[PDB]
């Protein structure tokens, strides 16, 4: 994993999340971003390699099983997906694809009904 964070001791991202709400005891280990809304990261490509091929991945759950999650990258391709979290924590993953190194940024919005439980939010290289 090139970028991580388990919303308790550990966060190497190089920009932040918007809206993290961390006060809770509800993560897959510790703490949880409890989602109300939507959280947001900007990643610069200064930040990322060109014309590669990443996952963005995380664990999603819902407790009263009635809310879904919007996620939405901005790289290469501008794709939307939808998410429905399962009762107790599951694995999400989303490819996206970097090209040139420039100033532009890469986009990770995660847009949710109600509340639901996000943990482990991590960004892999693949080929
Ligand atoms: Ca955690």
């Amino acid at each position: 994993p090139t970028y991580f964070t388990n919303f308790d001791d550990y966060n190497n991202y190089p920009s932040t999340w918007s809206n993290v709400n961390t006060t809770n005891q509800d993560g897959l280990q510790g703490s949880a971003n409890k989602l109300n809304g939507e959280t947001k990261i900007k990643i610069p490509m200064s930040e990322l390699k060109p014309y590669k091929r990443y996952v963005f991945s995380g664990y999603s759950k819902d407790p009263l099983t009635s809310n879904s999650i919007i996620v939405k990258i901005k790289a290469k391709e501008e794709k939307t997906d939808y998410l429905v979290p399962e009762q107790g924590y599951t694995k999400f993953s989303y490819e996206f694809e970097t090209t040139e190194k420039d100033s532009s940024n890469i986009e990770i919005t995660l847009i949710g009904s109600g509340t639901t439980y996000l943990d482990n939010l991590s960004i892999t290289e693949l080929n």
